């Protein structure tokens, strides 16, 4: 219950720290475009399975194709992520791309 929004520019500074980036959408979209530095877990996988990814670290971030799935699970995470320290990727990956950073497609 302390999730704060961040800019693709901040999430990066963390990628260097160890932050745990997680994606909750359709791999089909993650395949054509993926960022070799984040975990892939289809929302439906967490909403139905419920994997306390928070236990695999202290800080966790979630990003959706276009901040569509995150806004839906955003409430489901804050709960499973306890009062820990979670951030929010404004827009999602669409930003990291425009931010002036290249993407990686699954060959």
């Amino acid at each position: 219950m302390a999730l704060t929004t961040i800019s693709p520019h901040d999430a990066q500074e963390l990628i260097a720290r160890g932050a745990k980036l997680i994606d909750i959408r359709d791999a089909d979209e993650y395949l054509r475009e993926h960022i070799p530095e984040a975990d892939l877990a289809p929302l439906s996988v967490l909403e139905q399975s419920g994997l306390p990814a928070k236990l695999r670290h202290e800080q966790i971030i979630f990003h959706c194709q276009a901040g569509k799935r995150t806004s839906n699970n955003a409430d489901k995470l804050a709960a499973i992520a306890a009062p820990a320290e979670i951030f929010l990727l404004e827009d999602g990956i669409d930003g990291w791309k425009r931010a002036g950073l290249p993407v990686a497609v699954n060959k």
